[PDB]
């Protein structure tokens, strides 16, 4: 037989790609316009300061003045250790020693005790019956932050036993300077020694603030007069006090300077001050992003109006701060364009946001460090917000140049196709399009030709490319390009008609072309999955395609998808470890006393 | 001389590239196939509940009972302050004084008082001699959270100084209204004024709890009967208690409610409920994402079984839960796949999720928001595995769009490649292959030709392209296209032989290459790195490559790497302002009494 | 007429591109070099130990002993409850029966007693004048942590009421065992009781160190020898003591050992050790990241040098880890290169950094777990740190690598442009440049020419593409392959001269270019924005370009944009859960107790 049985290919099956119906005229857009990257982030330049909720106590001084009767303790005079000798107790100093002490530091040498039927007893010191004033002397060298002042060393005093204990002739007046702490209510201050007013250290006579110890012992003065420290003695300098109060609680008498409330206590205190800011806006929060403090804060955008008395304490000092912030760095290259916004941002931090305008062409660079000691770390989401949104913003920048980039060289590529399909538009066409079909080019653009299948059996393949003349006579000078092949049709017709091989499985009838031939010739021609070799215009071999090897004309992308990571949970210091810092533990010292004194039932 | 000295290029050296053996077929693979981008990881959907450790204490009423003897306290009727008087001490309500007040909030005026001997004293109030009953007043108005009731004002009562000290006339029954706190393993419980009872609140006769506390002290009834409140006085409802505990420790009776542990404390406290929710499996545990939230918590694959009857106590609570958030959002479009399974999160954190199928076409939307006021910030983590997710997965999909987008192109290219390569093999094969080869198109496939070198050295180039005959006559009519270049070969063969040049300094012999003659005539030959200018078919000029300019054709992508950032540690508020936060201070307090206690060593 | 005006496109005009002046040579710059990605990030091998400080309390054991002396407690037995009966007061047991106790564990029968006058009294039990021993019991078992041996089990004593109180007759030896604790200055110590002792357990004759209490009270001796436990009685094991410090407080006296402050107390504690650690160097600090912990630690580039003598007691422990670590894993394959070196990250950790060497080709693996309970997270900064720098490095080697296969695939790009110029040199160079000019090959080089436009009025087409002789004749063997377009040149030069149509609006004089007439023809010519059909060589139809249909040749790039995100705060426990989460309330307790204090004014 003269002939070879063709192969197959699922993707390039061998079709007739006649002319039929034409029509169906196809072009090239090389009319493509490629955006440069601009961000779609609005972000505005400026600087901000950022405030934080005072948590620190209001400390003021309180001066407390205490007068009281002890016999000589742990008597043991007697056979039955004299009974012990004990007086003891003692009463609030009354408030005009209380003016002697302030004045003249010097205290009376009598006291007054009032029984319940109403009787006034006079006690003397050593029984003198004078109503005297003595010195005050600091006792223990006044310590630290308990300053207190004394008059009697507490000697050896007057006493003997009548087989029972009885015996009082000390006096001895004690005036203490304690500090007194607050929290934010300022219902109630407690001195660091442990005594508890319950009442607001800024009560007035109508100040309708709170106040729970009965009104009776509480006593106002204004103008009042006093000596600062009791070191210095009855020579020390003395400050007016505009109104002083004076409390009597329990045994001891209570006395502070009563100030105002509005202009004392400030609720916000400054945190930090960020010189080069940024203020990027999202749809519904802005971003304040400080690469200093490698910090992110998100606030609504809706500004904030300070009007509490005790939150506009820091508007001097944040203007101030603004001024003199603008005036260091911003000084020519920007201008202040507007007036600054108040922020509550998330997590209830005030933010004073200035912005700023322009850009002059450069601006003073200044530098600065802290060396703050850690322990601990409250703000760490401000962090994560921060390596969210710069790790956002880097991301989507590279990403907006590769595209623009794409762009640019999609076009080219369209330019370059368009110009190649001039050349061979079958290929072109094809591959463009995803299904084999033919073209040709129909002047300036491409008339593109649907066509269809045919049945794979009866694939034949002339062995002689040789041009025989009608007499049986072999052309010498007329010689096929490419091989002659012969096809049934569709199944359906087994009728057999003779047509010429074209390019990717493809056949054609016509005149079919020819050209000089050529002794030396080694034309080789791919046919569905089997290449056939023609030497001197016959068949020589058939082979599979899989045995010529093919050029690595892919560029691989070295890219690899990122892995699932678990963010272990690390602890630094284990919860016993946390238990054995304290030096003093309330439950145990408690629970210890309690089993102590249950065990004292004796 | 009739011959110019060529130029030389590392990279395109002048080389011979005969047929010599010829073979060594290739061809392109034009059989690509490009996967789209499917994501990898496998989601869920669903909603899920998160349960926390219950942290809040046991809170429970606790009801005391007191009754004592006081002398007429600070008495200083007699010179020596009449010895004082003070009795003070007092002892436990009995059980039956206290039925009588818990019955009809009444107390008995007489006490029994048990000498070490065994005798039995008779105490009454003004020496009346009688075992009557007295009411209560809620004393100081009943406060706050200790409403306590008392019989006595406190009044002056009958005394009388024999130079000493001897009286006792004042009884006072105090019955007060506290409550008391435990810890989780409930092995002791504490008022809040400060007494400890060593015992679990949940002992009973035979529970085994624990109990440090006398059993002879313990009393436990059953059915017992008592009032409310003490405000209401004898006509207060009265509520049956199926066990109490009457429990006399030192000098106090106290009575609390047996109630049952199981069915009175929950370890589990509901956080919140996650409508919408996404469960990413990774190899070893899995990710509930919650957008709303931002959080990501990650579990281990293994479901628990909630079984402990401390941990049972939020079956119901949270299946009714489940039922109404299927019931309110998925009623339609999903239907509830399979039973709900129970997590562990790591942090101990109780994650109850349930699975739901399909997706109907549309959904209910509900949106919520929450002014919770900020604290503090625990679960950060949480957020942090959330962003690293989020940023993964947005990379990998961006990465494996840009995978696929690329592999399309380079097959596109590829197909452009195979169709250029029909018109200039040589080029475009070397360039492939990336060594400067040569190749032929042998009818469908490219038969390349591997190539030796030759001498940089005899490398002249004719200045005439005429062709002159072998008589030395020009001929007009033909004209060589490319210069007339002689080599020596190797250095090793001086021997001299003339070829013609063609692309990218590449010589062949053999028929030179000629065409019809051209009046106006200006090529250029680029050969080695010297342009050669041939004007009227002979030379001109000769200058290097340089000179000329260069088309930008390249692409730049303009992408820079991420830079390094250091996160500095930052720091609200300084360990002294916590240290300043605190109105009272264990240690200062314990350190001041017991400097002062150590002083008052008088 | 037998002319159709054209269209007009605003980037492709109607322009004239003759040779005027030609010149400006161009090529295409083949000679370009990609990089291999090579990572910049510059990266050590090693493992590293992580040291933090120690903020355990230093605990030792305390010693007591007290002497007292109590009457017969809530005596009764006279009518005015025998004016009750209570010596109750103690004082510090003397340094002599101190000895005793430690050595015979027993003390003595007789106490002495110094009144402010100077007598010596002597106390005895029982009034037996005998100045014996007694052993002590370990009272309520000893209970926990507070061993107590007693002497006494406090009976009744005798006692007799003469109206009055007079009886002292009960002395009882209180020995206790107690533990102390300490911060870190040692500037005092406080008993878990709740004693405190203002001075430095470290304190001896001249250490120099911290002491507050009165220095004849101090008294220290060197070789003591004492019992450890009292539960075994005088038969107890004896352990030398170096030196021990006697101290007099109060009515207790205290002993304890005397150890050396630098060889008892360490200020670092090991935290973890990280066996396969990378130290990442940046420009100004040092990055150790650890995958195992997810963590990545920031130091600065100066390494430490330990020499505190409370420091340096980790060097022996780290050391041998060290040596255990690279003996266990890297054995083979590394080797220690260099000294170890140690630094201070930021947040005041110590990490002791060890470099690694060499690769052998493959090492040990050891995989560990810990199933440690989560109670809070201090560090999370460091894995914030970690998520940065993973991600960090993950974004440059993707980026990195698609930059090379970019450089890859533009340098192909290029080499195919400059094979494709040679064909149709006009539309690539015209691409390339990104303006519409005219190029030519003019032998290997690109001879562009700039040309200026003409006016767009005029522009008239023949709607005959046969060639007519001069004598009205049309040829039907010749004819235009592009139709013969009729243009005024410029708008101020009202003359018209004929010329033929090119490509993308372009026109060109000279001889028209023609060939053989074809009669089946249905050539499309494009000029403008209108089509032009040209069947048989004549004009049958004009229409917009938009009516024939696009190739979408065009290859997307999807990829959105990452969206902003607000990482709303999240809170597991509220603050009031919190104030809920404790027994005991210092706040609470304090004020019900002066509440309670300041009514008990009877
Ligand atoms: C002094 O105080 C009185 C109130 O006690 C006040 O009315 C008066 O204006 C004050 N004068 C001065 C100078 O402060
Ligand atoms: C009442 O309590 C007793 C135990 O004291 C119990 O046996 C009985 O069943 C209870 N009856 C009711 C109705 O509660
Ligand atoms: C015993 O202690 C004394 C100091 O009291 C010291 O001088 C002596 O060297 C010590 N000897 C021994 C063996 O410890
Ligand atoms: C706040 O009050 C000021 C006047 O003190 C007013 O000018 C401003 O518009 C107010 N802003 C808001 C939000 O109420
Ligand atoms: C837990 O117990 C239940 C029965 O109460 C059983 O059905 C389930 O399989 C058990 N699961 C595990 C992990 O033990
Ligand atoms: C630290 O001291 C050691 C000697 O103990 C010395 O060798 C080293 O160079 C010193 N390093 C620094 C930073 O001072």
């Amino acid at each position: 037989d003269d002939y070879i049985r063709a192969g197959y290919n699922h993707k390039y099956p061998f079709r007739i790609c006649s002319i039929a119906k034409g029509t169906d005229l196809m072009r090239f857009d090389r009319d493509i316009s490629c955006s440069p990257y601009k961000s779609n982030a609005k972000m505005s330049e400026g600087f901000f300061i950022i405030y934080k909720t005072n948590i620190e106590t209001y400390t003021f001084p309180v001066r407390t003045y205490k007068n009281e009767l002890t016999f000589p303790t742990s008597y043991r005079d007697h056979r039955t250790t004299y009974f012990l000798d004990r007086t003891v107790m003692g009463l609030a100093m009354p408030v005009y020693e209380a003016n002697l002490v302030n004045s003249r530091a010097q205290c009376y040498s009598a006291v007054a005790i009032k029984r319940p039927d109403g009787t006034v007893f006079s006690a003397y010191h050593e029984d003198n019956n004078k109503n005297e004033t003595l010195e005050l002397f600091p006792l223990n060298f006044k310590s630290v932050t308990n300053k207190r002042f004394i008059t009697t060393k507490e000697p050896y005093f007057a006493r003997g036993p009548l087989a029972t204990h009885s015996t009082s002739t000390s006096l001895n007046c004690i005036v203490t300077e304690a500090t007194a702490k607050a929290k934010y209510p300022f219902s109630y201050f407690a001195l660091t020694t442990g005594e508890i007013v319950e009442g607001s250290p800024f009560f007035d006579g109508s100040n309708g603030k709170h106040f729970a110890e009965p009104l009776e012992k509480l006593t106002i003065l204004e103008n009042y007069t006093m000596i600062e420290d009791l070191m210095n003695g009855m020579n020390g300098a003395t400050t007016l006090v505009r109104k002083i109060a004076f409390l009597e609680k329990g045994d001891t008498l209570f006395s502070w300077e009563i100030k105002e409330e509005n202009e004392s206590v400030c609720m916000l205190k400054h945190w930090t001050t960020v010189t080069h800011g940024l203020r990027a806006e999202t749809d519904e929060t802005y971003h304040f992003i400080s690469k200093e403090l490698t910090a992110a804060f998100v606030a609504s955008k809706e500004s904030l109006n300070l009007t509490d008395p005790k939150q506009t304490c820091i508007k001097n000092e944040f203007e101030k701060i603004i001024t003199d912030v603008y005036m260091s760095d911003y000084n020519d290259a920007y201008s202040m364009n507007g007036s600054y916004q108040i922020f509550k941002t998330t997590g209830d931090l005030i933010l004073i946001w200035q912005p700023l305008v322009q850009k002059g062409s450069v601006n003073l660079r200044r530098r600065r460090d802290l060396v703050d000691v850690k322990s601990r770390h409250d703000i760490l989401y401000v962090q994560l917000q921060y390596l969210y949104d710069t790790l956002k913003d880097y991301i989507n920048d590279a990403l907006g140049n590769l595209a623009e980039s794409w762009c640019l060289d999609q076009k080219r590529t369209i330019t370059m196709l368009h110009e190649l399909s001039k050349i061979s538009p079958s290929s072109i066409v094809s591959e463009v399009y995803g299904r084999p079909i033919s073209a040709q080019l129909h002047g300036d653009v491409l008339a593109i030709s649907k066509c269809i299948e045919v049945n794979q059996s009866s694939v034949q393949l002339y062995k002689s490319m040789r041009v025989v003349d009608a007499k049986g006579v072999r052309s010498e000078t007329m010689c096929y390009n490419r091989p002659l092949v012969t096809f049934s049709f569709v199944n359906s017709t087994p009728e057999v008609v003779l047509g010429q091989l074209g390019l990717d499985n493809e056949i054609l009838l016509g005149d079919h072309r020819t050209e000089e031939c050529e002794i030396p010739s080694t034309k080789i021609f791919l046919s569905g999955n089997h290449a056939h070799v023609y030497t001197d215009y016959t068949h020589t071999n058939s082979t599979p395609i899989e045995d010529i090897e093919v050029l690595d004309a892919f560029i691989r992308l070295k890219i690899d998808p990122l892995e699932n990571a678990d963010f272990k949970l690390l602890d630094l210091y284990s919860p016993d470890e946390l238990s054995r810092a304290n030096v003093f533990d309330l439950e145990n010292i408690l629970r210890e006393y309690n089993s102590y004194k249950s065990a004292l039932y004796t």
